[PDB]
């Protein structure tokens, strides 16, 4: 149906379409080509008759902590220029994946089992439900450290969901959105309080509970409520995407995110052993 | 107008007060019973001297909703008896409830369910009676979807993960979650009992905050904040009103309500 | 789908053909007949061999509009005018504002009152000849715009002809109609034979559509669509509300009674 | 560059751009011509390329007790043109100031704002708090007048529509529990009200420290992108509240009720 | 209201007149003249008899903009310009856009500036002959689009027209008018007799008003304003403001000094 | 500064920044890499303050004739492959000329057509070298949608009727309709072989019509124009690529340019 991931896997059960991030050891940090992965995993979601729910579960003790910039100081394609470059490697990519999570037609629930960082962080405020495991949870965005601006639809989703002056203390300065922050707005639906060492655990509780919460409902009511309230934020979430993929454009080849990729790996020390 | 033995109302200076009286049914309301609620919004709005609306009820229910055993009880076809029965209906009390000058003021003395408490959404400033109101939404336990205007007034009052997780597991919008956004202005922690004594409490409280101020301040000041979010409201109406109807063609609601 | 004395339909390949066979009235429409016009939108855009759509009609006129005879119980005025005017009025037009196939309307002959507010929300429009106009009395019968015309009218002819031609009960002539690309293609043939023009109609479009990628003509107007959705749907909402007062008042009948 | 208002001081000090209303003894209330100046220093402000930060601070107990109406009761063909030149200029002047500001605005609450001042702290970006006894207040119903300087806007969006119709339709006060319960300030410093200029001070050394490792060319760009979510909506409220005020301020209320 | 010696207005049954009588300085118009005009619009918007608010004028020019002449105490220059330019503007143009009233405009000859910005803000125009124009020289003095017109002459004209216009300071005339539908009738009169014209004008309005319900035009005219009240209402606050800078630059009393 | 390329040059007179397609033997036909060029071009342009208007001329009997098919005639799917082909170019190349500051001109010197065709649409001021100059978007032929933001600036500068009637039908804006709608500003009335000198010549006009102007004032009343359509815009590209791709995908125009 779809090639194959060792990073990424899914599984159908009845009405339920789970996507399982499985690469705990490298905290489920994903490359560009694992975005389009979700992406295309996202268009198989939503083209099944069958599926209703589309449930993001991860593993290990984050969630994911972002974009793989493994090995991006390392100098070594071959682009005409950085423009070329720099489009082809993240523009495309940033903006296929935030358009699937936007216009995704079925119910996307994130179960948090750790913390979420960047890109990824940008995907989990984009569902429609999040359940936590604890209250050890939280979501950050550095990009003033990285030298880069909002990505993934930030830009709408994070005042919508936050608050203004929430958003503006916690990316001007490069703070984490912790659970409290969570809490006050009623960003997480359910805390399930277990213990952040299994995730396995966690997941197999949300998926039933899930499958007890929806006895006896009608589910293309579900699907036509959510197709009406998504008109809310749509136009937007959609001009906000545009503009973010061709702002971050200026700061990637300015050279200032290299610069303090380069000089953050850049900590040998002066009398060895 | 004319007489309606379910609801009254009543004007005592800049107050317009709309009673919901049938306690014994919950307060259930057919449709002909929301149109007249539409026209008393109308009289109110057209009346020079009346600056507040206030919707007060009965018994232990605020309102059950729209009653389905008058649903259930001509027609070419099955789009026209529900373009006739459903359609018309929900379009006028919603537009009415939208565009209303006067400021709305609804007064929970219990729970609302269904298109009750959309309308009760739809409210500028809501009371309680104590902390044991809530609003239910059974749009997926009944085979229909979002109306009287909530696709826009419960992502906008409560948020949006919120009303998610509330309309697509069929699960009630309680007072916690009212106090943490706020919904509720004041809760005067009165036994669940005694209705009319918080109507009349409610009533006095707001008689002795007007005094002193410039109601034509507060009107001119609605006007302005109404602005932000018509648009949205008007076409969320159309848009709710139109898609629903394949819901009833189909009979789910129907089949759902027999047993 | 129910049958109806005064419009039929019929599927040829991609086409969807509703045609209006009441000539003798000039297709005057009741409340039911735009109900089923909605039906018949509905069914069209649920089957997956159809692409186009296409309205057609019979003798010198294209529409009269309304049939007023018919408007001639309720526990008040209210309840009749919501239940008798408001409801079809936003069924239909939202049926016309969601459609998904391409819209065609053959217009062979004058257009009056909501009929007119359909032609305007229909994609292409072709004349039989340059004798045809859209009319819309609302300021002779003591009511406001209708179908829609709100967003239709001031987007496809301009503001200020669309003030002019409302406020003092003017036709939507020709001459403006061209000054303004409304009329795709005007076939220049007698206005008498009306089944002879959309038989060329028919042969023009079949003609036309060969070699193309249909899924990608119903891609387009998705996104063609998305331009004025909301006020589309802003106006009908607001239009179909507003029109009530003007009903409960009785001016509209009591013009008509003479 | 500017001339200098004795009641409203300022100074840059590296990415910071200081504004500091200093009349502490008459609550910091403000005229017309101070508004201007506040635009003034705002526009300087924004055209200076090393300045990131507009930090407005204040002195005394009062942020501000609002506009000045002992000199707002004051040539003139008619009543609608003196209210046109006096009420409706400087009210979309420094709304739009406030609206179009391209560096971080961040305002020191030292105490209670009340009037067109408390619709300016409405439109900063970040709020610090001096103490838990801070609160806003818009007397628009108790004086005759509608919302102005953006508060058609800013304040359902940050407080919410029921409480915002709770507190404006009845003259009460945005007390900082509601304030905590919107996510409305950012910091509660805890220090004592009988000293702002401590408050300033620990504010400046704080930001000082939290700006050390930022890329702030970055933070200037997602303002820049957060600002476009509702500048449609600021734009369109300031026209119709400068203008929609003059019906009000022209009938005589406002004043009568201020000379009463 | 207050009596001004160069517009005068009566009302005549359903109409409201409006007459600027200076034309030996071509009719221009000072800060005071607009928020005169201002006024006048809501002295006609708050009455219940008058559904049409007519805009007459005199001589060889309908106006010829702000008298700059007069314009050529305070604290600063922006303090000044704030209080001279800023405010006038804004009221005069939130004037015009927010009116309720049937707006019809009788363009007796050329109109410059913030006049022909109000002209195109009007809902019908009528013109005298073929030698109207509109010229707004904004880049010749070194100024920005007011008046609303960032809205209004892309929406009337369209974006190229407007571009081309604009950016090289040439005027719309009356063959792009025409292109576009502005002017509704051609009275096709002599210039020298703008008396004649008004009085044409009024007649013909008087004969096409009878049978109507102007209720009807009341409501119609409220419902189409909903279609760009928000852009309108949203650049008028952005022009007058943006156009500041320019004014304390000094640019424009530089180049009119000479 | 930026790179040298054989189908695309540039050079700065005065005010004027003029971007020159110099491919008259492969009818101007464009790749990624030179739209990609393009926008560079275009942000060159936009950054240097001495630069008020950007002029886009041609060569040759087309303007250009669209995107090159034999460079679109190593990833792990074909999902990512057209992903980083198609889309990030279009949404660059169409980013670039929505948000540009400077007065965009374009000088047509023959037909249009594809994402040449969308990007001559989303110019402030077009110029016709003589009445045979045309628009071309052939979508339904190639089994593709609209692209380079033409769902916005079609039906705006065109009309809604005009616009599906050509999309539709994959039918040329022709000469008549541009003339009907105010879409040239002036049409020259050179010879078809007289690109050159069409070019000299609008340059010569353009300069001899700036003469007196302030030029700051040009650039803020764009400013404020550009306003008007411009989340429009923003949103129609995102959602274009987007839609696009997935024909891409299914492999509807790579069969169709095969034969």
């Amino acid at each position: 149906e779809i090639r194959q991931n060792e990073k990424i896997s899914y599984r159908i059960e009845g009405p339920f379409f789970i996507i399982h991030l499985m690469n705990p050891d490298n905290l489920n940090a994903l490359e560009g080509e694992d975005y389009i992965y979700l992406g295309e995993l996202l268009e198989l979601a939503d083209r099944n008759r069958d599926v209703y729910f589309t449930i993001i579960q991860s593993s290990g003790r984050f969630f994911s902590s972002g974009a793989d910039f493994k090995g991006i100081a390392k100098a070594q394609n071959k682009y005409p220029s950085e423009t070329s470059k720099w489009v082809s490697n993240f523009v495309a990519r940033n903006v296929y994946v935030t358009d699937a999570f936007i216009k995704h037609s079925k119910v996307l629930i994130c179960c948090l089992n750790g913390p979420a960082i960047g890109l990824s962080a940008a995907l989990v405020a984009l569902c429609d439900i999040v359940y936590s495991i604890n209250d050890k949870v939280y979501l950050l965005y550095p990009f003033a450290n990285l030298g880069l601006i909002t990505e993934g639809g930030t830009t709408v989703s994070l005042p919508l969901k936050f608050g203004t002056n929430t958003t503006y203390e916690c990316l001007m300065f490069n703070k984490p959105f912790k659970y409290d922050i969570m809490c006050e707005n009623g960003f997480i639906s359910k805390n399930f309080n277990m213990p952040s060492s299994n995730a396995e655990a966690f997941n197999a509780k949300v998926l039933e509970e899930l499958r007890e919460k929806v006895k006896g409902l009608y589910l293309p009511s579900c699907l036509g409520m959510k197709k009406l309230l998504k008109s809310n934020h749509i136009d937007a979430f959609n001009k906000a995407n545009s503009v973010e993929v061709n702002e971050s454009l200026k700061y990637w080849v300015d050279g200032e995110p290299l610069k303090r990729f380069r000089q953050l790996g850049s900590k040998q020390r002066k009398h060895r052993l």
